[PDB]
Formats: structure tokens, sequence, C-alpha cells
């Protein structure tokens, strides 16, 4: 088997000429040459089978990405694994090689308004499909938005995704959460399990803000610091908005805080397109019920040059406690179609 940084990376014979890219989650990412399609591709080695949790996230990713087919969502081209459950210790997932991602882009490159607009359009176009399938991504952030050399944008990393479940969204105050802190909606820290579509729209709002200044808008250093970042910009929540939070610990926390007034978007972002700031405002709404939905966002004046609902497709086919062993069989079965 081919080696990379001394670790077996065994993707032959179709895939040759490997280069290291990084770690991923439970393994290593490399580029390689696809001898059938004559293009370089990205391959991730995943070794999840020892842990319930890794198996859950790996199955989720595979099931979702194989069901989805959309220009703004990364596809699985191929999956390499052993012919038998017994011999299968790793799985390799093959995707189109994407030169960069929005995280790497934002740390080095000023974005034109035109790029910001095109990027936001493509993000919402893919999210419309995701949401149409009753799925929540739940970990949207710059590093999960991949881009190629012509700025085609594709959403990746569905490991934390869930089926939407708004009737079971409510929880207590300071309930632990898995998704990346700077892109977490305020309600996660107050009374929400992250089981409604509005969680994703908050994250997209945060990404829009970041695209306008090259810095995260709410860089919290820990669980509750994240809420305090948000309220420093949006200002204190309205009585009406507090009235939607029945949980007393959560409501009383917000009541304990000194009054804070709104920071106007046009002061945070003096060179931003005004339509962009109008849409930002509607995405970064404190109250999840009042927050703009994906289709409304696509229809906003900011995106009018791209908006075409007939060319923004929806999914044909909308969508734990299992042990390691059964999850491994599920992953084996789910990957069978790529075997010769």
């Amino acid at each position: 088997p081919e080696m990379v940084r001394g670790q077996v990376f065994d993707v032959g014979p179709r895939y040759t000429n490997l280069s290291y890219i990084g770690e991923g989650a439970y393994g290593m990412v490399c580029s390689a040459y696809d001898n059938v399609n004559k293009v370089r591709v990205a391959i991730k080695k995943i070794s999840p089978f020892e842990h319930q949790t890794y198996c859950q996230r790996t199955l989720r990713e595979i099931k979702i990405l194989l069901r989805f087919r959309h220009e703004n969502i990364i596809g699985i081209n191929d999956i390499i694994r052993a012919p038998t459950i017994e011999q299968m210790k790793d799985v390799y997932i093959v995707q189109d090689l994407m030169e960069t991602d929005l995280y790497k882009l934002l740390k080095t490159q000023h974005l034109s308004n035109d790029h910001i607009c095109y990027f936001l359009y493509q993000i919402l176009r893919g999210l419309k499909y995701i949401h149409s399938a009753n799925v929540l991504h739940r970990d949207l952030k710059p590093s999960n938005l991949l881009l190629n050399t012509t700025c085609d944008l594709k959403i990746c990393d569905f490991g934390l995704a869930r089926v939407a479940d708004p009737d079971h969204d409510h929880t207590g105050f300071l309930t632990e959460y898995v998704a990346t802190r700077w892109y977490r909606a305020p309600e996660i820290m107050l009374n929400s399990k992250g089981y409604t579509k509005s969680i994703d729209i908050w994250s997209v709002g945060c990404i829009l803000a970041e695209m306008l200044s090259n810095r995260p808008i709410f860089p919290g250093k820990h669980y509750l610091d994240q809420l305090n970042h948000i309220l420093g910009i949006l200002g204190s929540p309205s009585q009406e908005d507090l009235n939607c939070i029945i949980n007393l610990k959560a409501r009383n926390y917000l009541l304990s805080l000194p009054h804070k007034n709104k920071v106007p978007w046009n002061r945070l972002f003096p060179n931003a397109d005004s339509k962009a700031l109008d849409l930002l405002d509607k995405m970064l709404t404190f109250n999840p019920h009042k927050r703009i939905e994906v289709e409304q966002a696509l229809a906003h004046p900011y995106l009018e040059q791209y908006y075409d609902p007939s060319d923004e497709p929806i999914a044909e086919a909308p969508f734990d406690d299992l042990p390691k062993e059964k999850l491994k069989e599920l992953i084996f079965e789910e990957t069978a179609r790529f075997q010769p």
C-alpha cells in the first residue's frame, strides 16, 4: 500500500500520486490523481470503527452525501474499503478536489462585493436543497464551504447534521452543544437543541458578516462568552422576544444583563453594500421565529442578479443508541455500491 507521513494510505490502483493535505476528523486527507477521470481528487481516510460516536458521524455523512445531488453540495465520487466487514478497518471517501475553502480564502484575500454576493447566493442555494430534504447541517462555517479555482462553492461536512424536529427543539439553559462555537445561534445557549432550520440561517448570517470584514463577527472564547458577543452587537432583546423564552433560568439570565443598545451594521461595515446589510440583519435576528428563512433570503434584493427559483432545486427525497458493531454493518452496506 502507498504510504503518506508513514501512515498506510491505500487507495490504489485507480488513485496515484498522493500529496498530504492535513488531518480531517478521524483520519488524514490527501490529494491524488484519478487514473479513470484524469483529474486530481481529494481523498479522506476515516478510521471510526472503535467509537460509537465516530461511527454515527461517519454514517450520517455518507448517507446524506450519497442521497444528495446538488451543484453547491460536495458529492462523493467513490468510496474505497475492504471487500469484507472483517477486513474493513478504514474507509476512504473520494471527492472532487477543491483548491481551497472560505476559511483559507478569508484569512488572506479581500473579497469584492461581487464575490460576497456570489458566495452568499451559492451558500443559500445549497442550503435550500438541504432544508428541502428536512435536514439541518448544524455546522456551517467558512472551513465547511469548499471552493475551486473558478469560485464554485460546495457545502461539505454533514457529520453533525440532523433531521429537523422543531417540536422537540426546547431545552434548558446552558445545555451542551457540539457545533462550532462562533457560528452558534444565541438560542443554543438559552433554550434550543438546534433542531430547527433557523439554526443554519444564523450560521449563514455569521459567515456573511465575516465575508464583509475578514474577521469573525462573534469570536467567543467559551460557551457563554458566545452569547455575550452576540448581544454586544444586536443589543438587549426586546420584551416581546423575552416573552418567547419561557424557561426561567434563561429569561432571568437575559434580564440580569445591563441594557445594551444595537451597534448599527453600517458602522461595523462602512464599505458594505446596503442591501447586504439589510439581508445580514434579517439573518442575524435574535428571535429564531422572526429570523428570515432560506427561500426568503434567496428572494432578497441583495441577490436579485442571481435569484431564479426554477434553477434552485429542492430534494426529491426528504429524510444513535445503535452499537459500534451495527453502525459498522450500516457503513459497510451504505458503501457497497462502489465495490467492483
